C-alpha cells in the first residue's frame, strides 16, 4: 500500500495525538557475539522520553534504561548505573546490542520518523521499513498489530542487519 492515501496520516495523527504509551512482552537479541532473551517493559510519555526494561525468567533486570532529551541513565545487568547524552550510543558501548533506540522511539509506536523507505497494509498502517541511512542500517519487519487499542499499535516486530535481529512481541498496549 501507498504512504500517499489521507488515511495513513490520520493514523500517524490518531498515535501522535496520545500522550503516554505503555507495552510489554518478549524481547529477544541475536547477534553472532550474543543472544539476549528476556521479558521487556517499554514506558513513554511524548515522543522524546521513555523507559526500557529487560527482565531475567528469575524477575532479576537485565537491563534499565530511561531516557529523556540529552540525558540517559543506563542500568547494567550487573545494576551499575550509568549517564550520558545519547541512548543508541549508550545501549551499544556497554551492552553491546547497537539497538536503534533513538529511531525505536518512533517505530515501536507503529509511525515511520525520518525513515524514507517503508510500505503500509490494507489498513493503512506502518508494515515494513528498509533503513540504511545516518550512519545506521536495520530492516523492520511490522507483524499484526494489537487492534484491541485505539488506534492499533504494533503488537509484532523484527528489526534486522546482518548478522544481528531484534524481535518485539507485545502481549498488549495502555495507551492514554
Amino acid at each position: 500500500k501507498s504512504p500517499d492515501s489521507p488515511q495513513w496520516r490520520q493514523h500517524q495523527q490518531d498515535v501522535r495525538n496520545l500522550n503516554q504509551y505503555q507495552t510489554r512482552g518478549a524481547f529477544a537479541y541475536i547477534s553472532d557475539q550474543q543472544k539476549v532473551y528476556a521479558r521487556f517493559f517499554w514506558q513513554q510519555t511524548g515522543q522524546d522520553r521513555y523507559r526500557l526494561l529487560l527482565t531475567n525468567p528469575e524477575g532479576s533486570t537485565e537491563l534499565e534504561l530511561n531516557a529523556q532529551p540529552g540525558n540517559v541513565q543506563l542500568v547494567d545487568n550487573k545494576g551499575q548505573r550509568y549517564t550520558a547524552d545519547d541512548a543508541e550510543e549508550m545501549i551499544g558501548k556497554l551492552t553491546g546490542m547497537p539497538i536503534p533506540l533513538n529511531s525505536l522511539r518512533q517505530w515501536i509506536l507503529g509511525l515511520p520518523g525520518d525513515a524514507t523507505d517503508y510500505k503500509l497494509d490494507d489498513q493503512y498502517r506502518l508494515s515494513e521499513i528498509t533503513y540504511s541511512q545516518n550512519g545506521k542500517n536495520w530492516k523492520v519487519v511490522y507483524g499484526g498489530y494489537d487492534t484491541k487499542t485505539q488506534p492499533a499499535m504494533p503488537a509484532n516486530m523484527e528489526l534486522t542487519d546482518g548478522g544481528q535481529r531484534i524481535k518485539l512481541k507485545m502481549d498488549n498496549w495502555i495507551v492514554k
